């Protein structure tokens, strides 16, 4: 027989990066349940030691056919030799593949056997735990979440009850019901994979919401599609305040909210003041509102500088203010980007190397919602959206919509934008509220309480997304309880599973 361990870590990056195809971009939704059953099957009667060889390899399929747009960040940023960042993108897929080897190697450790017991309770409880440490452990990076791929399936009503993750666990579940019915040769959890997989479809029609057309609004993006910061200059400073001012002019009476995108102010929030201020006067002539990202360098009480990722409002029920209270400062920072991991490296900075100071400074992990034209926004900045429980604790059953402003002129013309779309997308249909997502070039739309994109406009181009938006009120079974009942459900699974391995 040819299986042999050879063969199996070769099928495993197979099916691992088959997994990609499940999102954004190719949006084949069962190439899903095809990735997760090779990882279910290959590890089928396996050393731990061989299964954990096999979990890491369907991972870096997985992470290195779909997370490699990581490099044009690496190469740009990091100043590197073009084959440094080459092997920086498979050091960080083989990173984040070790979760996935750990995951085998545990599952192949307690439950040997080709048991439904393994694959339908262990399995999903195991990688529910190892996919909570992949997006927590150091500051957390959960990318290709196959519940994610579900924003249009038939699943997507388990998310605004249990969230993303029940999805992650149901698919894992029948997955594997799948893989043990082809290997065993078995219809009866054929017939179980197919219940389990068919019975949420009916939920997808259920409104936890309901609609307020009396504060129906007409939203406006303007997409700057200003491009990379070649010189700063108080010429390109002119030209960004110059473009974005134009496009907000003639929407100025018209559309009751404008907003800018990450970073779309490229000069300082005070170097700024009389510019904002006579912005904020114009606004509220008019009656209107504008949000905007603006970078902030604000003295703390030790009198050093903190530079934060902000979100300022401007206009009619939100007067600017540099003390004002309605803003919002980027919690989440990118790991190597908006910060530097291991500050205590400052040794080798003054002897030797020029080693780099520059770090933002993060925001509150809960921050209220921004009031704008009596309108209550739920932010959450670029890579922030990605994370589900972060954006729903924010949440609030006063809020009227999800404010996403990002900058993804970086990854640009890859499928990084789009699988950071389809992330964002969940949340809207997780808390039942439509979410205004306004970037510089990168997919700008408007996506309504289920998921749905209601508006967008093509990318890397200068544009203003204008529509008509309304609100929803109403709170989601997870808008309220989170993932505790899913941790409960896992936790419930990892009782049984574990208790009846020890027997
Ligand atoms: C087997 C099918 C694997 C297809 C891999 C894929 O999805 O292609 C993504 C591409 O590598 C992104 O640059
Ligand atoms: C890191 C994992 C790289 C894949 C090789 C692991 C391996 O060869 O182990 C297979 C098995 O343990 C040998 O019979
Ligand atoms: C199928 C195996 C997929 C494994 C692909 C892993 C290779 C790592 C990689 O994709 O790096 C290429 C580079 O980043 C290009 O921009
Ligand atoms: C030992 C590893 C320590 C890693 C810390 C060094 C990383 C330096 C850094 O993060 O800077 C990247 C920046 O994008 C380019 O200037
Ligand atoms: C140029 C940078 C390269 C950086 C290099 C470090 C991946 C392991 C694997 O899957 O290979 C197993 C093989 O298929 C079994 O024959
Ligand atoms: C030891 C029993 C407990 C099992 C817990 C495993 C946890 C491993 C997690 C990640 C490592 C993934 C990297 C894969 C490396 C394994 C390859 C290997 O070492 O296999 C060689 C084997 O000894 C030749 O016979
Ligand atoms: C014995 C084996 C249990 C080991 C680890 C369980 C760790 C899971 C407990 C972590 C609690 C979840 C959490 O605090 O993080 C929330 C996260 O953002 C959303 O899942
Ligand atoms: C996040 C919400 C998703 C959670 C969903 C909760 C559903 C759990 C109910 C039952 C477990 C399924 C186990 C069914 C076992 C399959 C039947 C089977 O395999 O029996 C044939 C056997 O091979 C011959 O001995
Ligand atoms: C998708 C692949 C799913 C594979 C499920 C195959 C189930 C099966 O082979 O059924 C056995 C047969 O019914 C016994 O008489
Ligand atoms: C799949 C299991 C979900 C079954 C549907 C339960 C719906 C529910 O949780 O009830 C909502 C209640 O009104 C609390 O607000
Ligand atoms: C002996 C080897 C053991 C191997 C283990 C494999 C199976 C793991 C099973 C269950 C994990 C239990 C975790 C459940 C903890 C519940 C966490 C919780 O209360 O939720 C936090 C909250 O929801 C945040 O927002």
């Amino acid at each position: 027989l040819i299986e042999r361990q050879r063969i199996r870590l070769l099928l495993a990056l197979l099916f691992g990066a088959c997994g990609t195809l499940a999102f954004s971009p190719y949006d084949v939704w069962p190439a899903a349940i095809i990735s997760l059953m090779g990882l279910q099957a290959l590890t089928f009667n396996r050393r731990p030691l061989q299964s954990a060889a096999i979990g890491f390899c369907w991972g870096f399929g997985l992470f290195g056919s779909g997370i490699n747009w990581v490099y044009v960040s690496i190469a740009t940023f990091g100043g590197m030799p073009g084959p440094v960042n080459i092997f920086l993108v498979v050091l960080l897929a083989a990173y984040l593949s070790l979760y996935t080897g750990l995951f085998a190697g545990v599952l192949s450790r307690l439950w040997p056997k080709t048991t439904w017991l393994r694959v339908a309770i262990a399995a999903p409880a195991l990688w529910q735990v190892t996919e909570f440490l992949r997006g927590w452990v150091l500051t957390g990076f959960p990318w290709l979440q196959f519940g994610y791929s579900q924003i249009d399936g038939p699943l997507k009503g388990l998310a605004p009850i249990m969230g993303v993750e029940a999805i992650n666990f149901l698919l894992m579940m029948v997955s594997g019901l799948l893989a043990l019915a082809l290997v065993k040769r078995n219809w009866r959890p054929l017939v179980v994979a197919v219940v389990l997989f068919a019975l949420p479809f009916p939920l997808r029609y259920i409104q936890w919401f309901t609609p307020q057309p009396e504060k129906t609004i007409q939203v406006s993006m303007v997409q700057g599609d200003i491009p990379q910061s070649l010189k700063w200059d108080e010429g390109q400073l002119l030209n960004t305040l110059k473009i974005y001012y134009n496009a907000t002019a003639p929407l100025m009476g018209k559309s009751s909210l404008i907003i800018w995108p990450e970073s779309a102010i490229t000069d300082l929030e005070i170097n700024q003041q009389p510019f904002l201020k006579a912005l904020d006067g114009e606004l509220r002539d008019k009656g209107s509102s504008l949000v905007t990202g603006i970078v902030d360098a604000r003295l703390n009480k030790q009198n050093r500088y903190d530079t934060y990722n902000t979100i300022i409002t401007l206009g009619k029920g939100a007067p600017y203010s540099y003390e004002s209270a309605d803003r919002y400062n980027k919690n989440h920072l990118v790991p190597f980007g908006e910060f530097v991991p291991l500050e205590s490296i400052l040794r080798p900075l003054a002897p030797f190397f020029d080693l780099p100071m520059s770090s933002f400074s993060r925001g509150p992990y809960i921050q209220p919602p921004l009031s704008a034209n009596g309108i209550e926004l739920t932010a959450a900045i670029c890579y922030e959206i990605i994370l589900g429980e972060q954006v729903r604790d924010n949440f609030r059953p006063d809020t009227d919509y999800l404010l996403t402003i990002s900058n993804d002129a970086w990854f640009g013309k890859s499928i990084g934008p789009w699988q950071h779309f389809q992330m964002a997308r969940m949340r809207a249909l997780e808390l039942a509220r439509p979410l205004l997502r306004s970037t510089n070039n990168g997919i700008t739309a408007v996506i309504g309480p289920q998921g749905e994109i209601q508006a967008m406009i093509p990318q890397f181009t200068r544009e203003v997304l204008t529509t008509n938006v309304t609100p929803t009120t109403g709170l989601t079974p997870y808008a309220r309880t989170g993932n505790w009942p899913l941790w409960v459900l896992t936790a419930l699974f990892g009782f049984a599973a574990v208790l009846m391995s020890l027997r």
